[PDB]
């Protein structure tokens, strides 16, 4: 109704970013009176509950490279970085987090590295560039990622890399890893059961799998609207209908894995990357609006895929930044095989 | 150190009540300040490192009159916190509506074969054995007046689905497994929790589970260790060993050889009203506490020792539980299976 309609408001301009913002406020605010329960016995319950249903489901059910390379840092990375101080940059941001990440998933040089969902190759290349004696084999089901990356190998003189382009979900192998990351890949996922029992038979022997996810600290949802006047939840998630994991979530899915460690990073992290991409996003729309256009065709079309990547952001900035970053943040899971 | 006058002071009946009530109130708030950090990451991290920790340590460190037992503790001799519907519910009637849950949460069946861990002086053994003739129930306790309890219960009860072993639980070797393993308010008595959970892994059957029941606190974990030169707590209360508080979280971490089926808490309103009636069923009965004590410690001196540790165990451990409407301190029950 209103809902359909306040979207073309934005698309003119009619809505300012603050007033976004204050929609997303209240967007978050429901959502977090929706979560908490008042007792540690309900909060609980409702998360046993939620992780009990993933299991009876299925383990799961396009953006120009241009402009990629305009809103995303120079590595392309898909998912936050770490920021030390925010003179931190966008780019250094993304090298902080792969070193950590390579650190935290206690990386070797001459390890068998495996990057599932690996993207446009951001840390598949960051790895295969740092740790030479490492053979990196990156998984993505996009033709254009795959191509990318072989692309990037030559312009770098990277013999150390393979791309495998297959759906994870259905890949079958022999072979298997040292290390596996999972960056913003469960994201995508439902029966994380599922998932982490075929991802457990790629582990080598004394092998370790490490998984980043966003999340909510307490408890999990899936992304279906709270009333009437929710836009939000189908406007940036019009189609499927994905998890927002919460932070201890994956404790209940050892069954295949055991955790060796965990870590969480605050929302701060997730937010300043949103705000840096508005930014370039901002500071070259011009361009974003060639590079649209020539992809989808029209200008209308494409100012609707502006709009998107825009309200996006700064939506995403807003919820990360709730409550110091303390509400919605990052986990980190350190896992061998069980 | 004034805190051995103190201590002496309370055993010769000039602290009140409401002063030990107070002072654990003190306490509390310490402790919870040391525990909560501002962020997640630091909570996490505590947390995780706490865990880790556990893991290079021993298993576990290396006698209460009856009559006494039967006066401060339900009928059943429960030795660990009973389940309180309205505070119409007795004591008494607390000790079977939790173990009715234990039976409930564990999927107990007639015809299994149950093992008790530190099984007490029996109430959960012998609650089981009696509500499941078909059941085989083992109890392993370390303690011969506990079994000789039992066994006399057994006499009395006519039950003959009973077996106590007497062992100590982290040096027990059996390859017996069994369908159904209980270990209520035992880890309490454990510090490494991944030793011990890997040796009960071993005592599971096909397809069997094992019942956990904790004190914990939500969020953290910790030893009791003083917080400063002012606790008197931690070292009155613990008199030996560097025993462990559990968080409700903490055996999430150790399921390299169990992994969790369920996970339940419940409020510290539970334990609390136990530890306040275990305390008025005393005061009702103490010149008879007293001739226990006086008759089993010799002294009215040492009999007044013993007497205030219980009085002040009570009084305390109810004020923690109670502390912010039993959202701090609480029980966590997790259920595993193998593998
Ligand atoms: N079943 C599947 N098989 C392969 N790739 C998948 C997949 N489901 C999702 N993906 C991909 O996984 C990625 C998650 S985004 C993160 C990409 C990369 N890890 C980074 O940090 O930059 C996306 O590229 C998405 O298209
Ligand atoms: N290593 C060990 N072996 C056997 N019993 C032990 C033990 N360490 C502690 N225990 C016993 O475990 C019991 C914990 S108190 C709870 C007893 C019983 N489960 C109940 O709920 O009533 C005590 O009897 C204690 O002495």
């Amino acid at each position: 109704e209103a809902v359909a309609n306040l979207i073309k408001r934005i698309e003119h301009g009619e809505v300012s970013d603050e007033e976004i913002r204050g929609m997303m406020k209240i967007q978050v605010q429901k959502r977090l009176k929706w979560g908490y329960k008042p007792t540690h016995e309900q909060q609980l319950a409702q998360l046993v509950t939620f992780a009990q249903s993933l299991k009876g489901m299925e383990m799961a059910e396009e953006i120009p490279l241009p402009f990629l390379h305009i809103m995303c840092g120079k590595t392309l990375k898909f998912s936050p970085g770490y920021f030390k101080d925010e003179s931190t940059t966008l780019d250094e941001s993304e090298v902080y987090m792969m070193d950590l990440y390579c650190e935290r998933a206690q990386i070797k040089d001459g390890q068998s590295i495996l990057d599932l969902g690996c993207g446009h190759g951001s840390l598949t290349l960051h790895v295969a560039q740092k740790y030479r004696g490492c053979k990196v084999t990156g998984i993505t089901n996009s033709v254009s990622q795959k191509e990318f990356i072989m692309d990037q190998c030559k312009k770098l003189d990277l013999s150390n890399v393979e791309i495998i382009l297959e759906d994870v979900t259905k890949f079958e192998t022999e072979i298997t890893y040292d290390r596996i990351f999972a960056v913003a890949l469960i994201e995508h996922m439902k029966n994380y059961e599922l998932f982490l029992k075929k991802v457990s038979t790629w582990i080598a022997q004394d092998g370790l799998l490490f998984v980043e996810h966003h999340c909510h600290k307490v408890f999990a949802y899936q992304y279906e609207p709270l009333d009437e006047d929710d836009w939000y939840t189908e406007y940036i998630f019009p189609s499927g209908t994905l998890v927002m994991s919460s932070s201890s979530i994956l404790l209940y899915f050892q069954e295949d894995v055991s955790v060796v460690n965990h870590w969480t990073l605050s929302g701060k992290h997730p937010s300043l990357g949103f705000k840096q991409w508005l930014k370039r996003l901002d500071d070259n729309i011009d361009e974003v609006k060639e590079i649209f256009e020539s992809f989808y065709g029209s200008k209308e079309k494409a100012m609707k895929f502006i709009t998107y990547w825009r309200v996006f952001c700064i939506a995403h900035s807003q919820m990360y930044s709730t409550n110091n970053g303390e509400e919605w943040m990052l986990s980190q899971v350190l896992f061998k095989k069980k």
